[PDB]
């Protein structure tokens, strides 16, 4: 066990961070969101870190909510998600690019969690699941936001109204995940793509996860607007210099993220 | 015939209403619209009602809007659907699942009704067409806000400007429907699914409308927001405490709809 | 050569552009914007233009930014995309529709031009990507608008952040293409498509992509209220009035534009 259920580890320029409550699989609490949310902040604020990995201890990913943080009072779900939405909005603003590896049952709030990933990994028998709705419940932790975006409106429907439960394979045909592997080697897999990101131009990754999250809801003037604004910022980085001389030079480029 | 072009019957929880014009292909008027927006708010207002089906008698779903409702005056279709637009609208945000069951052709403005299913079965047979094109018209009734959401952007441009006919099967490669099922089968299959929704949290159901009717056009922090604020009335349901009591039991939940 | 590096040509109702920088591989410069946005002003005036097509000259479709534009000053991208992004709101509401010929490879910006086809093929051969993040850069003139409309968020991520190399036939299964044809066929296949477009409802063409291009921000009821706006003006048009008898007629409409 450890304290606030969130491990952390640096393996060269990653932060691995792993859910850790696996005997009541990983279940989402406010205790471990708050660890969730100091862990990416700690990340972020990590001049040696240059990209995170996001992943789960024991047979689940996470199976979402624990029920059992709530009395038997009548819950107050807008409180708690008011609360608790900042760590969503610490994941979506990230200003360092965030792999997932998906171990095992991503259901209800731990499916939304696994969709702030960049980029998505599965294991061979992991499952994703809305869930929310088997207990008379709405998607939350932006899964309403995300979910539509990732698959479509269509099968975002049948998800969310139906809650199926998706397969490794599923979830790869409709772009939850971008690739599986044996579960042998997942970490491995998810690791190597960690550190490849690692290496790569930090800044140009937290600019254009910026213009991803924002795309929908502008208008296409505003968002020509912005994209002048954020080339400006990445054009005036140390690593946009190094990468027109890789270029020019035919070789890899040598990135440091900023 | 029957006055209004909508015939309806309740099957336990579930509302039927079927396009009733066979010999014009199920054509779209403005007294077939009220007869429908009257026939939505009656199942919408029943209590007796949890679901709804929506299907076309005879051969056809609907051929779309009947040409022979207007003059020969130059037409004034800005007023005819500032009019007729609050129909979209009650499908929009009906507050009870909605199955479509389509039979045959849906063209033009009954494509546009067909694709406000929740979800959605076709014939084999059965086909699509955007139709509006090849009379000079632009997607009206939703189908510009629906089409680009279901199909994505891409796919929406080539329907949209070229108007192919789509058979069933494309219709489901594409995400128009969900499920293909054999002609003699379809009301069976859409019937036992409506009735299985009829069974179903329609709170939760209602809710999660409300929400992917929002998504593209919320920030993520404009998301987070609306979710704690559905996710609050969704957890003050009698339904909810029922789900949790019955996942807790590892029992098939029993829902009410409040 | 050419001054200004796009060359034209009409041929019946279809405008012809060629980039014409094949030494540099199609490479875009302010110069070449200005002369790109002054053929599309031409072609959007001129009568006797119906639709238009883009493609390349050499072996490229367009590598993207000539890199020499800038001098060993630190670049000022905002200032730079503030005054060209001017030429993507020209294609963005081009009053006719455009057929995009991807020959060969599309990066960067070369990817976004090809992108804001309404109707796009490409060569066996030509390839796409969005190439931006291997120089430090994010992505510009309208990528990151297109890109998760047309593909979807999660092949979006994915193209962004790792800017893969894809060709033409992992195109048209994301819908960066609708059509793949052999390179010695693509000009004779494009033309043929781009001469169809300019028999067609050329008013209707121009109000529908206007929809399209709004649809993800609106709300139903600002989509429902532009629909009515727009499909009043198409309704006024000697083409719907033509468009209305064909049907009636089953015969073919003859479309004129207006």
């Amino acid at each position: 066990s450890n304290i606030g259920m969130i491990l952390k580890e640096r393996q060269d320029g990653v932060l691995v961070l792993t859910l850790n409550r696996p005997e009541k699989l990983n279940a989402i609490t406010g205790e471990l969101l708050d660890a969730l949310y100091a862990a990416l902040k700690e990340g972020e604020e990590d001049r040696e870190v240059r990209a995170l990995l996001l992943t789960g201890a024991g047979r689940a990913f996470s199976a979402g909510q624990d029920l059992t943080e709530f009395g038997d009072r009548k819950p107050d779900y807008e409180a708690h998600l008011r609360r608790y939405n900042r760590v969503v909005e610490a994941l979506s603003g990230l200003e360092k690019p965030l792999v997932v590896a998906v171990n095992g049952v991503a259901a209800g709030a731990g499916m939304s969690l696994a969709l702030w990933g960049d980029l998505r990994l599965a294991a061979v028998g992991a499952s994703f699941t809305t869930a929310f709705v088997r207990i008379g419940l709405v998607p939350d932790s932006g899964l309403s936001f995300l979910l539509p975006r990732l698959v479509g409106l269509a099968k975002a429907q049948e998800l969310l109204l139906l809650s199926p439960r998706l397969s490794a394979e599923e979830a790869l045909a409709l772009g939850l995940v971008h690739r599986v592997v044996p579960a042998e080697k997942l970490m491995e897999e998810a690791l190597s793509l960690a550190k490849e990101l690692a290496q790569g131009p930090t800044r140009a990754y937290a600019l254009t996860k910026k213009l991803l999250l924002e795309t929908y809801r502008l208008s296409l003037t505003e968002a020509l607007a912005l994209e002048a604004v954020l080339q400006g910022q990445a054009g005036q980085t140390q690593d946009h210099e190094e990468g027109v001389r890789a270029f020019r030079e035919k070789r890899p480029p040598r990135f440091q993220g900023r």
